């Protein structure tokens, strides 16, 4: 069950922080919605952060377009709290407005082709998922460069045009 | 042999049109420069390739990044002459400023992960590799929404910019 | 499931170009009439496509004896169409008078034994295949060279006396 | 090992009747001559034979072509022996001009795939192999209908042909 | 295969029976001895006088309740053309015991008298009971042939074990 | 493993009772000569031994011939012997002019094909074996009836004749 | 195969009692002890005075309940001939214990005590008891014998064992 | 996987010592005790006490000819974060024992400790010798701790068996 | 095999107990904190100092709501000798803990402590909680002996915070 | 690799108990010589040893015969050690004059089919085994009945005889 473009998500149930509280997030949850499930390598990293910056800013452009988006990262729902709880004028990440996944055991970035077996740690991949739970979109980049808010947006808005047109 | 970020990228060689005319491309031959790898899925389709055009167009602007632009299709290299020759007005392609490659065999598209095989057709793919073979990024749409000239420039100019610092 | 003579011919449903439009087309369609499946394989191609076009100036002879020619080949129904669309002065085929069968993930030529997997395309193979749907013949020729038309007829006619005598 | 155009053909090496004597038949004999092999069903069948007449008749035309017509079958070599010793007149093939090969182990017609397993008798297969040993053309007919030998003539003349230009 | 004491492999051949074809099993013959008796080939140049002393003694076997069946790898009109060629010019001329054409080897393969590489039967005689059990295997290469008296011999024998 | 016409026939070194006394016997002994092996179930059986008494008769016409004789059982050489010693008035067999292999172990009727696994016994399998080792001959009968010395006699006769050549 | 604690192989063997053939099974004997011995050939060159030795004992057996049964790979009609030759002569004479014939050798097999290569039994020794289970094993190579004081003690000893506790 | 009186399982690991990175192997220690110490979770909502109790004698074990290591399932990142986050402020603070990340779970696989379906490590202890030989495993469920002078003990006791 | 957290593997073993034969299950104990722990050899040239401080703190456990075991490779017969055999003469006197004969080494492979090149079980500690549960393991070489005190301060610390 | 009259014995090499102090005993040790290996289920069970006495009181005749009697079992060295230190008087065995092999591991009882694999004891085989290391004699015997010393005293005289004549 490795997750490819016009095919059927790979279902998920992960522990996850929203509002510096756990919380169980599946897919079964949104369905009925766009999903936009990012990846990012490891928290406390000394990279900024300025990407999940840029998506949790965004939440509500999403929200409007009919759209959730998700986080993830290998690391434990208590590193991942830990990392909210740390503002960002002291390197942290502050709160913000997406759910944080904590794929410790790694069966979600394996499921989704984006973990790197001998590092321990997920791509920086991002997958839409529409109201069914098809795959419509698939980026992954290498880690020194980031992804576009942008296009995330621009995609959903796209395929909920075709969505509702011929295509 | 499938295609992963952070992994040397599958070899090809594969007839290909450049200027109307035909040329064995290897991925060996841009090695030294990037290559940004874009697939679409028909010639002669009945939707509008303003997407190749959009990436024919900036050919031009990648060479001066230092990155080469290529496209391929399951179609023929008959074909896709034959989608050059034949004007825009007359819902063709018109000619184009990056090389068509013929993957009829389908190997280029398996290997890329890309092929709809009970289709025979190249799903919206598009990969860039660095200068030693290494992908660093991949795009794959569904057929329904395109792809953005920029995204693939901006990618570009930040693995290049992180190549030097 | 390759194809035989003798054996029943392997079943299809494959998008054609008739008459510059899209039709599905089926050996289930033609049940109780010959039908001669030819493949192709390329279009565009820098050859002079003199055999198709022996075979749809004849395609009324085909049906006078009862059977149907349908063309085949592992180009898309739009490569296709557009090979119909570009006229003969211009390097293309122009309109024919059979369907042009668009096998694009290969598994027509595949299961007739056609196919050249290293290059994508299909050998110069012909079928005839009964009302019932058994093979009765096969010709495979190598690319260089084409087939006539006038065997296809002659077996056709061949095939037919023999069904209603023997 | 099944037959197949643009591959090697399956080698062989079997008894055969040429001008009233066996002699042992090997497709290497021919190395550097076109071969057109066809076989037939059964000797003393109640088929007129005119089908392999046809090819014996015209022997020397496909001699000056550069080829070598061959027949097979799976009877014996004493069975298509009686076959030419009984003339046309009294119902057998009378003499001809061309090897008739005795495949009774089945082996060759096995390996050409023309063998009708649960009857033991070949299908009215013919192969038309190059020079270099690669079968250039394939035709197969049902029992019911014969071939022509002009089509066989004319494959011959266009492979000749393409082989040198 | 075919062994003494067991049952023998059942057929269903094409045969010539007195100049055309008539489909031969051994289930025809259930209630009778069978003696199946092989040869092949057909016009070899080898004077066929062994199948012309067991057709001459078809009416000795019948007596016995017997009926002598013979085989070989030929085909139903290589052996029909053997008959029709009379033996003043070097056929078998006609002959009153049925020749089975096995064409595609099966029987020669079951009875075990194939030649595999060769195609062809070796000089196998089976006789086979009433009831289809294997009661004597005879087979000699093909240099040399059968007697006659044998197998009439053994097939007394046998009826003569089978009542007492 | 198994013995079949026209192949080379499965060796042997079995003890046998020759002249009232043990020899190892082999095939290889007779290499030159013709061997008749010739099988029979059990000694001391309530079946009067008159077949091998036949075969014992016709020693001397058989060495005529350049044939040797040869009996086999899955009988112990000791039970063979006893066999011979005790007198044909008395049940036994008296003594022979053949010798008599003992095949305990039961390889040499696996290997010709005569033993019957269940019970232990050989079936009356005979087997003529030509100087150079080949099988020209098999006759199996069931046990209720015997073999006829008149026809290993002639076919041994036969089968020099065609030899020579 | 046969082992202490386990249940013994079954059997059903013809047998010689008293110079007539009668079917032996170990389910015959539930309830009573057995004693299964066998031995490699008759008519040896060895006078058998270990059968002797449990013949003459036989009834000591069955005064403690149990019943001695002997078994060899010889047919039933080799071991009735043994008993029919008597001693003076170099057999074996009547005995008061059954001699099971072991032809196709399955029994041996299954008690392990078959020399596969020469098809006969080592002088094994089994005693089994009332339920069928295996309580004592003793294999001796053939140089030398069994003592029959052995046998007796041991059934005996596991009597006695059978009933304190 | 790890066994006593068996060879320890090799790793090269990236640990934080003295609030930087550093590539720790085993082989490093060749010569010394080592004991090998995991922990389930950075920043888990239960207190270090054991973490500490093992840095506090860090000192002891030197003295013993004995290198204490700490492994955990996090990346060295997050552990780094929880050293420079201080434990008035609900973190660990410095400390000084290295703290190995065993991100791709190698570590607590080879030595029987991972909990698959979960992504952390039991809080097993291991004793290596000098010849890199396990001598001793503890493997404590989460709700209870381990004794410090239990290591210290063993060490010693290894030791002097080791020179008898 | 046995692990922290799972359910510790069933037996059935004939001891030792107070000098007579009983045979002993772990089912026997379900409801009660169980500690078993393995000891290579009887008469071994070495001291059972550790089984005797197990043995004298039997009662202390027995108030923790706990039973300890002790189990070896060796028959029952040769474990009752060794209580027969008193300390004075070189053997362990008697025990207050049953003592578990594991000859087919069944326990002691399931339990992870066999050496199968010897015949001998490492000297292993389980504790395993009322549900059956593994909620602790030590494992230590043969040279070296394992504290009483741990045991007890384990117990106590799992039936406080039970689960 | 299991035992049989006829065959090669299995080689061993055991840790046995030889006049109170420990040795390893390996059939190699005696090539040359007739062995007579016997095994018994448990030390210190409640049969008395009559047997391994009977055996240890012949041992002398057993050596002038040219034989060696191995006595083995499943207990350890140190078992079987403190066995021979206590006396009879007392409930054990007393000092032996044949070495006694403990086949803690099970080898041994394995490889000559005697092992009771459920209850991990040997029953009371013995085998005999000749100069060159073939396996000339096999008793085993269930636990409740033993062997008799003279059986086997006869069988190696026996074996001796016709080693070194025709018959």
């Amino acid at each position: 069950m490795v997750a490819e473009v016009q095919k059927q998500a790979p279902p998920f149930k992960k522990t996850a922080v929203v509002d510096g509280i756990f919380e169980e997030i599946s897919l079964e949850k949104y369905k009925g919605k766009y999903v936009v499930l990012a990846f990012v390598p490891l928290a406390f990293s000394f990279v900024c952060p300025t990407e999940i910056v840029a998506f949790s800013d965004a939440a509500k452009k999403f929200e409007d377009q009919g759209a959730q988006v998700l986080f993830a990262s290998t690391d434990s729902e208590y590193s991942l709290l830990a990392w909210t709880n740390l503002p960002r004028k002291d390197g942290g990440l502050g709160p913000v407005k997406v759910p944080l996944l904590a794929d410790k055991n790694h069966s979600l970035s394996r499921d989704y082709g984006v973990l790197i077996e001998k590092e321990g740690i997920a791509l920086r991949g991002l997958f839409i998922i529409d109201p069914k739970g098809i795959i419509r979109h698939i980026t992954i980049n290498d880690l020194s460069v980031g992804r576009n808010v942008n296009e995330a947006l621009r995609l959903v808005e796209g395929f909920q045009w075709t969505d509702k047109n011929g295509t």
